[PDB]
C-alpha cells in the first residue's frame, strides 16, 4: 500500500531513526528486504506508544464454588455422564483441538521444537506423537461408544511460530501424521512483535538490515486464528467446541471428553483446568476471582508478590490461599470465540503487553551475545481475556496432577519439570493403570502404556493376572 519511503518516514516520525543507521551502506536488495520487514509492523507509532505506556504502567480471592468442580471429588456416574456428552460431541464432529507450539522453550535449550522432544520413554515417542495418538484413540473410543461405521474426526489446529514452523510441519510429514489424516492436521503461524531496548522506547536492530522480533505470546493466538482463517474453518466445518492446550505436558488428555462434557453440561462459554499448586514457588499462574470487578482471571507466576504467593488459606492453614494452578488447558465455545475475538484483538484492554527482560543477541556496530539482559520481549497472555466472560459462564475443573500434568520446562539437571520427571510421571501413571487393572509388574518395575493402547486407563482389562517386566510397552 505505502511506498518504501513512506514506511521509512513513519518509523522516523515514531522516533525510530536508529533503525536506519546503516541503511545507506546496504545494497538495494538488503534495503528492500529491510523495509518489507518493517512494513509488516501495523501502526509503528501506536505500537511504540503502547509499549511505552505498558512499561511505565508496570484484591483477589478464590473462585465461587458454583463455578468449580473436581474430578477428585465427583462420583463415577457423574464423570461417566460428562464423558458420554464429550464423546457424543466428538462423535458428531463438533470438537476441534488447538495446540500452542509457537514457544521456543529456551529453558530447555533444545534446537528442535519442544514437541519433537524425546523424554526417553521405552517407546521413544515424541510429545507430538503422544498427542497425535491420544487424538486417534479418543476418536476410536467415540466411534465405539456411538457404534459408528467410521471414526469421527477431530481437527487438530497447531499454532506454530516463524521459528518452529518448518521443522514442526516437516516432522509431521516425515512421520505421516502419526496415523491421523493429513487434512485434519492444520498449521498456522502466530504473529511476532518487535523487541525493544531496556528502556522500551527503541526497537532493536538484529542486523544492519533487520530488527529483532519474537513470537507475540500465546495470547497472540486469537489474532492468528482470525487472520489465518481458522475461525472461518471452524464455522465452515460446524465445529462447536475447541480444546486449547500446551505442548509441553506429556500427560495431557487431548480432547478430554470429561472436560468437554463438563462445559456442555454446564453450558459454559469458557472453562479451564487446574491442579493443586505444588508449593508457593511453583512457576504456575493461579486461577482466581478478581474481587474488584467480580470476574474470573489468572495471576501469572511472574507477576504475583511473594506475600500473596505464600499466603496460607485462612480457612485451612495447611493450604496456600491461592492454589488453583493453571495448567494451560482451556475450553472455548466456538460461538463465544465468534462473538469475542473481534473485541479482544481490537485493544490492549483484553490483551495487554507483558514485559520480559531478556539477553538478546543483536547489533551493538556488530552482532553480539550479551551476558546481562539488554532488551525486552513483548508477550500477550492467552488468559488475559478471561475477565471478559460472564462469571456464571466460566468453569474451572480441578484434575489429578499425577494423572494430567507433568510439564517439560527444564533440561535434565534441574530439580523439577525435566525430561526425567516427565518420563518418571508418565511411567508411574501407566504403571498405576496396569496395577489397578490387575496387572503384575515383576521386580517392582515400571512399564509404559502405549497411547495406541489406552487413552486414560480404559480398555486394559486384558492385563489382569498378566505379568510384565520393567520397561515393557503395553
Ligand atoms: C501465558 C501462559 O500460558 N502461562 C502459563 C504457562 O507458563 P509458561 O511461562 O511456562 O509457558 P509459556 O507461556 O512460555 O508457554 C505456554 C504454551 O504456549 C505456547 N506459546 C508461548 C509463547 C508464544 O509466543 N507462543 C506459543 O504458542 C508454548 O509453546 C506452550 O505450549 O504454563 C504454566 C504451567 O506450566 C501456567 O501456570 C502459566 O500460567
Ligand atoms: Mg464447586
Amino acid at each position: 500500500v505505502k511506498s518504501q519511503q513512506q514506511i521509512i518516514d513513519s518509523f522516523k516520525q515514531a522516533n525510530q531513526d536508529q533503525l536506519f543507521q546503516y541503511y545507506d551502506s546496504l545494497t538495494i536488495d538488503q534495503q528492500q528486504e529491510f523495509i518489507d520487514q518493517l512494513s509488516t509492523i501495523e501502526e509503528p507509532a501506536k505500537l511504540i506508544s503502547t509499549v511505552e505506556q505498558a512499561i511505565q504502567f508496570s484484591n483477589f480471592t478464590q473462585l465461587p464454588n458454583e463455578q468449580t468442580a473436581s474430578t477428585l471429588d465427583l462420583s463415577k456416574d457423574i464423570l461417566q455422564n460428562w464423558t458420554e456428552l464429550g464423546l457424543k460431541a466428538i462423535g458428531n464432529g463438533e470438537v476441534a483441538v488447538l495446540l500452542m507450539a509457537g514457544g521456543q522453550g529456551t529453558r530447555l535449550g533444545s534446537s528442535a521444537p519442544k514437541g519433537c522432544f524425546n523424554i526417553e520413554l521405552p517407546s521413544q515417542k515424541s510429545l507430538f506423537q503422544i498427542q497425535a495418538e491420544k487424538i486417534l484413540k479418543i476418536e476410536q473410543l467415540a466411534q465405539q461408544y456411538l457404534k459408528s461405521t467410521k471414526k469421527p474426526i477431530i481437527n487438530w489446529y497447531i499454532m506454530t511460530s516463524g521459528p518452529t514452523r518448518n521443522a514442526t510441519e516437516s516432522f509431521f510429514i516425515e512421520n505421516n501424521y502419526f496415523g491421523l489424516n493429513s487434512h485434519q492436521v492444520i498449521f498456522f503461524n502466530q504473529g511476532t512483535l518487535p523487541c525493544f531496548n531496556l528502556q522500551g522506547n527503541k526497537i532493536l536492530l538484529e542486523l544492519k538490515n533487520s530488527i529483532c522480533q519474537s513470537p507475540d505470546g500465546n495470547g497472540g493466538l486469537y489474532k492468528a486464528l482470525k487472520d489465518n482463517g481458522i475461525l472461518d474453518d471452524l464455522n465452515s466445518k460446524g465445529i462447536k467446541h475447541i480444546h486449547m492446550y500446551c505442548v509441553d505436558n506429556c500427560l495431557v488428555k487431548v480432547a478430554d471428553p470429561i472436560f468437554i462434557g463438563f462445559a456442555i453440561a454446564k453450558k459454559f462459554d469458557l472453562a479451564t483446568k487446574v491442579v493443586r499448586k505444588r508449593d508457593a514457588n511453583e512457576s504456575v499462574g493461579l486461577i482466581v476471582l478478581d474481587q474488584d470487578n467480580q470476574k474470573p482471571c489468572v495471576i501469572e507466576y511472574s507477576e504475583i508478590s511473594q506475600e500473596l504467593a505464600n499466603k496460607k488459606d485462612p480457612q485451612d492453614s495447611s493450604k496456600l490461599f491461592l492454589r488453583a494452578a493453571n495448567i494451560v488447558n482451556h475450553y472455548y465455545s466456538v460461538e463465544f470465540l465468534n462473538k469475542m475475538i473481534p473485541k479482544w484483538i481490537s485493544s490492549q484492554k483484553y490483551l495487554p503487553f507483558h514485559i520480559a527482560k531478556k539477553k538478546i543477541p543483536s547489533l551493538n556496530g556488530e552482532f553480539y551475545k550479551p551476558t546481562e539482559p539488554n532488551g525486552i520481549k513483548l508477550e500477550q497472555f492467552i488468559f488475559d481475556v478471561f475477565p471478559s466472560v460472564e462469571l456464571n459462564k466460566f468453569g474451572c475443573l480441578e484434575v489429578d496432577r499425577l494423572d494430567e500434568f507433568s510439564p517439560l520446562k527444564n533440561a535434565d539437571g534441574a530439580k523439577n519439570d525435566t525430561p526425567t520427571t516427565c518420563r518418571n510421571h508418565y511411567l508411574e501413571r501407566s504403571s498405576k493403570w496396569v496395577i489397578q487393572n490387575g496387572g503384575v509388574i515383576d521386580n517392582q518395575g515400571l512399564v509404559e502404556v502405549d497411547s495406541k493402547t489406552s487413552y486414560g486407563g480404559e480398555g486394559l482389562e486384558f492385563v489382569n493376572g498378566k505379568h510384565f517386566k520393567n520397561g515393557d510397552i503395553i
